[PDB]
């Protein structure tokens, strides 16, 4: 197998084929070319705000676990208290009991306990999926968001694509690759994480098609 290359390396050259799947889908399509209304973003942003909360709680399980400790970094990438003012936003005071938790959402959902509960080894694969997605097409998306809903410069609303702790999130991505080179890699985790990346985006792509269908 393809042991010669850092994890960093692999992921990268492992993803990048449904990554092109994921960021052509229909409603990433439709976000991109500005087509984006209230229901839908409202529909994501909920949905997102069930991932990585699941998400953040098998990080904070697995904190101490050498296999992902030196890439815990609430301060900086944490999106959860960011949703939660995001859903007060969006849905109101009472957004516990409003905000949808589709089918697709909780599915991933459940990938995300199992790993984080049985093969936490794995978890790098779904941070490194959504955290560095965030920091890359998030000040794109952000920008569109604004634009087509008329959402203020100030943030309210979109707290989930700010990252105040982090100043530049291209270095920080830097720092956060060659972090993720020093875990403990075997070639048998290395195989498998790289197998379980595909999965997050394949579970991305899965959310996106549900919630496109949802609102046709
Ligand atoms: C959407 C756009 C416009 C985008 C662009 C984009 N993605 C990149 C990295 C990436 N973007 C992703 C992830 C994602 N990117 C995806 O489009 C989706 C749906 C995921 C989520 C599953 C990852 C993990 C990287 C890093 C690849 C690597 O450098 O290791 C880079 C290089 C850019 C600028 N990323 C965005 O999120
Ligand atoms: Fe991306």
């Amino acid at each position: 197998d393809s042991m010669s290359q850092d994890l960093s390396e692999a992921l990268k050259e492992a993803t990048k084929e449904v990554h092109i799947r994921a960021e052509n889908s229909e409603f990433m399509r439709n976000f991109q070319k500005g087509q984006v209304s209230r229901e839908g973003f409202k529909l994501v942003m909920a949905s997102l705000y069930h991932i990585y909360t699941a998400l953040e709680e098998e990080i904070e399980r697995n904190k101490q676990n050498p296999v992902y400790a030196p890439l815990y970094f609430p301060e900086e990438l944490h999106r959860r208290a960011a949703l939660e003012q995001d859903m007060a936003f969006w849905y109101g005071p009472h957004w516990q009991e409003a905000i949808p938790y589709t089918p697709a959402t909780q599915h991933y959902v459940k990938r995300l306990h199992e790993v984080g509960g049985t093969h936490p080894e794995l978890l790098v694969a779904h941070a490194y999926t959504r955290y560095l997605g965030d920091l890359s097409g998030g000040q794109v998306l952000k920008k569109i968001a604004q634009k087509a809903m008329a959402l203020p410069s100030s943030g309210e609303g979109l707290a989930f694509f700010t990252f105040p702790s982090i100043d530049n999130p291209t270095k920080f991505k830097q720092l956060y690759r060659a972090r993720m080179n020093t875990l403990e890699m075997t070639p048998e985790v290395k195989h498998r994480v790289t197998e379980e990346a595909k999965t997050a985006f394949l579970l991305n792509i899965e959310l996106f098609e549900e919630l496109q269908a949802l609102l046709t």
